[PDB]
């Protein structure tokens, strides 16, 4: 009746329970059903290609040696300090770079035991998980982060992991990300590792994150468009003001180069072309073409009177031709980069 | 009479005390009253959306098995090394990203036991707590940091947390923050977590922090206003000095772009518009309009004499119209951003 | 006679010594005298408002139960591994953000026991201590760092800390700081904490640090003075060279703005005005006034001959008036900021 | 038959097994065969000259005292908590700056014991390994990272390490690096340490990494080439526009200096010349020569008419001579830096 | 004969060996001879004034109680897990800011015991050691790093440290440093600490590091020399081109200021003058003098014809006088900073 003697009667030397033996030795494999609650989600860094998460991991399995029939209550929520005295699955995260438990006050490790021997085991973890990021279409990209739960020491004939049938991944209410939107749907997949040591169980969960475009509109696109429009001002300046137009061209080209360099400041040094790179390259080509247009005008207007009329015609043609070509480029760029974004994330 | 035998007579194998059993087993839930002393408060980072605090956490509860009637003194302040031999609540901080205890010399873990079994337990902690920050109205914003104290392994029928009736949150005297002002009032709320594992107790405390505006006046607003005034100098320069006025416009526009980029250097990449963004955008529009005004003057004054008088009229009109419009914008901006700040923090 | 049996005869089950009981139970409080040797001193960061120190902490007290009369030698320097078997004071550092012990080879924890029971206990620590910094007069400021030694679990009726009468704070010979000068005198004060848990002993030591001005002369003051002198060159250029003088004014103003922004790069975002801020503001006002002077000259000289003579008079007056006013400002600035520095540090 | 008594019958006080004695005491040395699975590979930093890896390390050896003949199954995959009760080799990584084990849930330490006493021991590690990098030919370099497995406490007469005959190094499928390509072939070598303490076994594995050139084309080469082409525009401007051409030369030279400084931002301060340094130096020489060409033209054209024709001839010659010389330099540079890259990596 | 009983017969309760007593109690002090193997050497940071090293530390002493006469072999290389059961010296590093042991696989702690009781104890450590750096002559300086090995708990009458007579400091073959050259000779000195707690043994080793000058030639000296040569181009431009020459002077002065600021980017904020500071100051003075020369020419040439001839004479004199004075300064600077470097390092 007392609780103290029941605790060590269930598991102990008198009971003969061995925590080094899985519940069904030399029998069917242990079936562990897992679910995850995401308390926080952030620190998504493209430079290191990883993200930090904080979760409650819940594992449920069955231990026949832990079945009791004395206490009337079906479930026993006991003290989370006898985890060392019972068998537990050897779960680990395959793509984890860094993981830690939480020891604030009492370690966060809930354990409930049912009448039939069902064990529920909940533990709070902080993980840093690697995420290979495809940075093509970078300002308008969608990334897929994965989380793999794998057995390290037991093969498929001893330990099998399964996702819970209902709500395997829950997210804390009000969880928002400053840079990304987390899609409501989450993919559950069956990884299965094959090493030279054998076959090991694995379960995978995939989160989809869409980058928000407002910051890049404020920071990169609008300043570059302003530089292009500023370079167009040269066409309305008197053709005899050589220092003015030449300085306009120089400053616009150099500023465009600086902005192109700065657009990849917080990104890994990937060796393919991104969407922002295409935008910056076209803007640089536009400002360079404006400077070359003035160079042609200056060269033509001193060939001595059709040489003056020809330069005036070049300026008047450019005044309308540059914005029209830029508008056509903008239409094509935005249409094709909002059409690629209609490709299925899967 | 001796202290040594009393210490292990109160809790030990002879006494039969079990630290794995809560004080009132199969009875009413344990009522733990908590209070907090804030020793330090700082490291408020908008990029990571967290703040670091150092606290003394005091928990008081009642243990009937710990009631004694031998020693005359009502309270016993004993050695803080037998915390492992008594039951303690499993408190944890829900929004904590990182927590640590202090082990300098002797671990800081005071324990007092009263005659009636009242236990007072004080522990020094350093916490990093996540704070979701609303950066709209950024230079003139007010943030609300929260701290949640929650039970991990016990449900509401076993463990209930309550704030102390008098002085639940105390702050160290002379505690100041370089960037923020901490409001005297603190909000105490009742969170209550509902997971698939059950219902768990929670208590919340909210601190209000008002950002001080002096640094942003020195660093961002005044330099931008100086750039705008500098761009106004062009209107008083001779209209024939094309390189001078064109260079003025170019340099002011490029400097304005650089300042706008630098105004978000230490901020998260949020995708909404802040107050400083509106200010920078309007200043950029003003300097761009000054350059376009000179472009119009230069184009008009060479159409050949009303063409010269018209350009002179444009310059004389701009000389008065630009500062007046800027003053009207300043009045509206500051009035509406000191009117929004009158909205109740709650 | 053997040492091995004497070691556990002094403290052990046979002796009846209890390490959980203070030396004079139910009697006068234990008087612990402390002294500190500073091995290193550095990492003074204004952004985080803390400094890192490395110390040897020596505590001396009396334990009557540890008095022996067998060995002829008065002092016994024993192995530093039986610290767990004797009572020790629960000292801690109130303003410490981070502390660590040193475990290189054998842990650094000397223990000597005298014939009369006097215990000397020396331990090597590394501390990060918070220092609230008053950054007014920043380039020519004097800071006061404090170190508080406080009892966590014992009140004044059980434990009292005192500084040693002679040499309570010693500094390692040749200890220098790259940015600061450490004053020879150190202040010893009596803090005493009053919480809702009671009254706790505290002792405080204050170090005074004077910032050295050579780096700021090389880095900030001289470049700004050079920019001001460069802006004065405009007064000697021909008044018809509008692009030259206008470009001089623009570049000087923009460079002054950049230097003013950079002068607060490694400082916390405080919301008051510092001395370097006043210097930068006055230099910016000077260069802006030079540009406005040229704007006035350019406007006046085209009003058509007294209009040319008047502009020449303005230039000739400015040539002498600008350096004289700057010299007067320099005299006042340096005099009042070397007069404020004569205020007593206490 | 029971597992519990078999576990401590194999190794324990009853068996007489001593974990402090190697399997063949006073006999032939223990032959440990090792293999490695690389789970992740990244964080290759030139500044610190190290790279971070995550591996599964598998060691196989023979322990005659662990041979059993009771259980029918040839292999026993037991609980990974009795590693302390058996002898294990003292492997360590010679070039490791930082190493850590993984304790997520159950520590990742698989152990299998065969009928004949063969022990297979697999452990998950995260290593930071130093890599001395030869940065000559930096944008087009190939680096060789090494990993050394060495015995610390046993000499060659007690412990010998060998690579597994088949698949000693496996890489996870889909493992990619943002900056480098990892060559399929891996070199296996026999290091052998000779200290004053004796001779110690060592085995080495070498990975070859080729840097991808796309990022440096986008970031460094193309902007510099654009600056050079921009400097060529001066030759087509009217020779009387002195401020325009002089400003072109100044801006191109200063931008070239800034790009040369920025090309070594994320590199160690090595004291030899790299390929990117040669490219930047030649580009700087080209833009400086363009400015000096205009200086010569300006000086010649005012010697007063053959002085005007001579300056025109200089400009017309430069118009064709500068791009031709730059093209010849580009041909030579790229040919010799894609010829050096044909040198055998070994 | 068996090894297992011999291991605990040598040290154990049966033997009576006490690890808390030094080998010769109440006798002559223990003489520990030390030597060091440097596996790696790097991370020399001037900002924090420290360097990181990785070493094997070998200590040899004599323990009479450990002398055996049973096993025929003179030396026993036993398992490195019984270090807790024998006495060891309490060595520590006086100038260490951070130290860590290596626990990869089996902890790296070799122990050999000889027939006569000689103990050899080797341990792998990673240290961060503070190094006070004299940054006068910074680009061409030589630094001296020290390493102190000191006893913490034992005085000179109990424990004495000595360097090994032959090869006390060995360096791994092929050890190179990107920024420094490590001199072959190493100084061995006798520190001896005198505290208020007594006299403590210490041994010191000094390494000499010479900074390599190639990086600073590429990064700082050559760009500044190019800026000076660029400023000399103004003397060959027509004296009537005021915007061109004035812009040349402005850009050269501002770029020189920026380079002077950037030359101390990765250095502590010391308050004395370095060699690079002298170089930058003289270059800044040269470019400022060129601008002032043009200002004088512009002022003189409009005093209205001897006023034109005088300005032409000033320009022609400057054309030869500026490079000659710069060459003389270069000769003096390099001669005296390669003469100071001939001072003996000791
Ligand atoms: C774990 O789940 C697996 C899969 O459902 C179970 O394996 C099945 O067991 C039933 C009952 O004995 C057999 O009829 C099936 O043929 C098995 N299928 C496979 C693929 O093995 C297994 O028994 C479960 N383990 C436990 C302990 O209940
Ligand atoms: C903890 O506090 C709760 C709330 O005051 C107590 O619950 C009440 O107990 C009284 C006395 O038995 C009952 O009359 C009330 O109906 C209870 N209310 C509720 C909502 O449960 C509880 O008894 C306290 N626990 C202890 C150990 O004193
Ligand atoms: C610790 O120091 C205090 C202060 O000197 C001692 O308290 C005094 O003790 C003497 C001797 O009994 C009394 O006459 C005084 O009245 C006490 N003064 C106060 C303010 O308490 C105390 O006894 C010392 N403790 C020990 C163990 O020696
Ligand atoms: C480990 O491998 C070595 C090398 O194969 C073995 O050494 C050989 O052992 C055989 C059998 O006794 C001898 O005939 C050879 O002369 C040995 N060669 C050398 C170079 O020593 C060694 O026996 C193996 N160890 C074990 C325990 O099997
Ligand atoms: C450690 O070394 C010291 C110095 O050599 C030894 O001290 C000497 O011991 C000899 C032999 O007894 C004496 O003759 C000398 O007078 C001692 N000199 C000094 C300065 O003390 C010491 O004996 C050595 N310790 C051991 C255990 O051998």
């Amino acid at each position: 009746m007392s609780p103290s003697d029941f605790l060590d009667k269930l598991m102990g030397r008198t009971s003969g329970y061995d925590a080094r033996i899985r519940p069904n030795f030399k029998g069917p494999p242990v079936n562990v059903t897992c679910n995850i609650f995401i308390n926080s989600f952030g620190s998504i860094a493209e430079t290191t290609m990883d993200y930090r998460v904080n979760i409650f991991l819940r594992q449920k399995w069955n231990d026949p040696r832990l079945a009791y029939s004395e206490y009337p209550d079906d479930s026993l929520d006991l003290d989370p300090s006898m985890l060392d005295s019972i068998w537990k699955p050897d779960l680990f995260f395959a793509n984890e770079k860094g993981a830690n438990f939480h020891e604030v006050t009492t370690d966060n490790k809930l354990l409930r035991i049912f009448k039939n021997g069902n064990v529920l085991y909940s533990i709070r973890l902080t993980l840093t998980l690697s995420c290979p990021m495809d940075l093509k279409n970078f300002p308008m990209d969608v990334q897929t982060c994965i989380m793999q739960l794998e057995s390290f020491g037991y093969t498929m004939n001893d330990l099998i992991f399964e996702w819970q049938d209902e709500a395997p991944v829950q997210v804390a209410e009000g969880l928002t990300l400053p840079q990304f939107l987390l899609k409501e749907e989450k993919d559950l997949r069956y990884c299965t590792k094959h090493y030279n040591t054998g076959k090991f169980t694995c379960i995978e969960v995939r989160f989809h994150l869409e980058r928000q475009m407002g910051y890049y509109l404020i920071q990169m696109y609008i300043p570059s468009l302003l530089i292009v429009i500023l370079s167009w001002v040269s066409f309305w300046i008197n053709m005899d003001a050589a220092p003015a137009r030449v300085a306009l061209g120089i400053t616009t080209v150099l500023t465009m180069t600086t902005q192109s360099s700065g657009s990849r400041a917080s990104l890994p040094k990937v060796s393919y072309v991104k969407a922002i790179d295409i935008w910056m390259a076209v803007c640089l080509l536009f400002v360079f073409s404006a400077l070359l247009e003035y160079a042609a005008v200056n060269f033509v207007s001193r060939q001595h009177k059709v040489f003056i009329d020809r330069a005036k015609k070049i300026d008047t043609i450019s005044r309308a031709c540059f914005p029209l070509a830029f508008l056509i480029f903008n239409i094509f760029y935005w249409v094709i980069y909002k059409i690629l974004r209609h490709e299925d994330i899967h």
